[PDB]
């Protein structure tokens, strides 16, 4: 038996799991039956950054568990999800607003991807600081036609006062980690719109390449068209938004390799094999979201092209 | 039953296995505790070409089984390995050198890849003809810090006189073969540094592409720092180097296709599907190695991104 | 954990004097003070600089 | 336990097996019932070298597996065989040639060795480049008598359109190997005509000596005599010639002994014990075969003098 | 390669994989010599081809 | 995808008038080793795409 030193790999490979859970009240008002609320639930900033009211305008809204994930060697988003809860419906009438139980708010999931990319209304804009209170309104309009959102979208839940909460989750299986901040990136997705790895593959070695089409369908809030004598009912909704994003993180190398002064020199170069930049960004100019891309996991994609391990390790020339 | 001719595929697919086993004495001298011996065990030339003493300077040092593999249609490196055996430790004192049992020589495997790329010492150079007697010395130095190699490297065996031999093997599972000489190439590896296939993928058909990160960690020889009144003990080591590389080779097409005169014309064009040039070369100017890249199989890479079949067959546009 | 490995050379120690193992000091385990390192700069392990980004940390074993 | 180095014998003794399979169409025309086609199936050049049409005239017709066997340390012919298949019989009438099913082509094996040595017809010659398309015609003639070949030869198969293919194999058990090219040699045979080892035994040591009478009988193609009003039917035949020769080969010495530069010096001298030159040559002047010797394994030779191991290791003084 | 669409950047594309191809099929006649030249051999046969398609319909709804 | 060759009728042209003969055969060759990677028409011959099935 030849004597050998302790293992430094075991502790560098141990995966730690954390989450960021944030809760919010949402007031949806002034939404006509043609326009819909766009749930930016495919954006990393939605889950781990609290943009509501004065917060998003004020200062650093990042959760402290995330600012810590940036002190880790690597972090990975894994599961992500949100819950719509405790719906309160109101009508504006003519103007004073009161409660009514009979209506419903329509939660729409766009699985067939009727809407590939979604823009704000003409005079409307989408502040990134307003993200969590769900104010992003899109008016779906054909050439002369005004689409009713609930009619095109595959999954439409009519959600009523007293109904149970609406839970929506998305699992991420990434073969790779992230070493930097998300920075108004979508949650990692392999789509027609976007890919999960952000690092440009460089030649003469293996790189991380996205694989298999894991994406999130567009989630949309809408109200049923109900006609008054003149025009439509103005239906309003309050509910509770609870989001959760579950991170995996991983620590620094054991030994002298992980010493602050010499880690700059001794940092592994093959971190590029498992450590990646965030893949695709939401389109942002100033603080305002230009459009939101969705790109669900397509049900008509071959089932063999859908499944685990969103990335593979693939050479480049 | 329609009559049909004999099968010519069976004999073209039969895989034959050979090895090249070479044995060598190694004398490591003048190695301070800061500098380390770099085992060029990731280089094809290390196993199948005998570079020692006058041989490497003299003439053709290739083993004859390899010169035959070049008469095959295809050959593939498969397993590769070396054995360090029968360690003899000596000290230089002041100058006359004598035997001492108590010290040890440190064999270091760099799994975490503290050292991505390794250069010779400033005045030192790395002759490619000196490869098998392990004289390649690297001085690991931080900005003001002189690294002790054993302290950063993950696996460090302290190997003593009388200890059993040190065996190190690397299996290669290649989905492809090679039709040419290695030519100062690393053994096929999928790394941050290097990829196993050398053929540039060309458009409008499938090409061989490296996959899954199979690489070899840096192997390093070092001595423990032991202080004299002035300076360090000068520790020297002899041992036996037995290397083995196990080749698979494959023969020519049966039938008229494999006739010398018409095989030039009738050589299959889809050889490009299973026949490849060697992927990545050691950096050589003149006869001297500029640097040695290692790129281990990374333990923090996803286990699903590590495993068999170092290549896949993938289209190009 | 923070695992650090080091070579130690004890020299010039008479039988009356002894080497004091500072193994009761936190700085001994999680900070690498050897050779030029301790003189050079920040010798703290990076897992510790992260523990300071945690809400709480505790030394245990 | 005394430590010892790895074994270099095991890999030098491993025997690898290959074959050369070649397929050919044969057109036998203008063969009278007195003359016969001589199947040069006892010639090495018949199996491993493709002499047909323009090939034999053009250039290098050797199969590439054979050019590789010459890069081996040793190679050995072992089994050899050919298949006659898919017979098509035609008649020339008066001149235009048409198909007829009723005749047959006679395949004759000369076991009793009626014909020891076989010469071409007076104006006919036997190009070595014409070997595989079976055009070598011999006219068997006694003093005043014209022999009908089928009548003297022991085994005569009357082979008809629609009959199954004619398979003929010959196994070789050689106690020795070959290090050079066959070079218009017969396949190794111990005969009245020929012996399998080509190396002249040299004095004061053991040499390889042929033993036991393994030989191949003369194979002959002929047509039955069928009389017209004036003369004979002119019967013609097409069939498919598939030949196969199965080689065993063996690789170079492991270790420094098998290094290109020093193998010239360190080549074993006792290769002369198992490595031999080819025994007996077909008689060739220019490109033309002078005669073909057959020398079957004689059925009236003692059965104890027939059997395995065509050679023994025998001293010389 | 089987896919004709040029892969475009910043998303996933369909890429061909695994080498499925069809060998060359060839019709030929055996060489059979006349007095001068070869037999001219001719052939009639019946060619029945079949290609089996899968198809898929349009999206339901509006 | 697939095709079937069926009911072979072999004839010879002789000298010119063409007649039936059973004894020959037509060779169907599948090139698995890909002796021929790419195949061109004969020099004076061309390959009309409208002639494909015969």
């Amino acid at each position: 038996s030849v004597w050998q030193t302790t293992d430094y790999i075991a502790l560098s490979m141990v995966v730690y799991r954390t989450a960021i859970k944030l809760r919010n009240f949402v007031n949806i008002r002034g939404l006509t039956p043609t326009e819909m609320i766009v749930i930016p639930w495919n954006v990393m900033r939605f889950y781990c950054e609290y943009n509501t009211g004065t917060y998003g305008l004020s200062g650093n809204v990042h959760h402290k568990n995330y600012s810590m994930l940036l002190a880790c060697k690597a972090h990975r988003p894994t599961k992500v999800g949100y819950t719509l809860s405790n719906l309160i419906l109101t009508s504006d009438e003519l103007t004073t607003t009161t409660f009514n139980t009979s209506p419903y708010m329509i939660h729409s999931i766009d699985d067939q991807q009727c809407l590939s990319k979604v823009y704000p209304k003409t005079d409307t804009v989408w502040p990134v600081s307003s993200m969590r209170e769900l104010d992003y309104v899109a008016s779906t309009v054909s050439g002369d036609n005004a689409i009713i959102p609930s009619t095109i979208f595959n999954k439409n839940r009519y959600w009523k006062q007293g109904d149970d909460a609406l839970h929506f989750s998305h699992d991420l299986d990434l073969g790779f980690w992230f070493g930097s901040d998300y920075g108004n990136a979508y949650v990692p997705q392999n789509n027609d719109s976007m890919n999960a790895v952000g690092t440009i593959p460089t030649s003469k070695h293996i790189n991380v390449r996205g694989v298999n089409n894991r994406g999130m369908a567009g989630h949309y809030l809408s109200f049923p068209p109900i006609r008054t004598n003149d025009g439509q009912f103005k239906l309003n909704a309050q509910f509770t938004l609870e989001t959760e994003i579950e991170f995996e993180f991983r620590l620094w190398e054991q030994g002298v390799q992980g010493i602050n002064s010499v880690h700059t020199n001794l940092n592994p170069a093959n971190d590029s094999l498992w450590i990646q930049s965030y893949g695709s960004l939401v389109s942002i100019t100033e603080s305002k979201i230009n459009n939101i891309q969705f790109g669900p996991t397509c049900p008509r994609v071959d089932a063999r092209n859908k499944g685990g391990k969103m990335s593979m390790l693939f050479d480049h020339h």
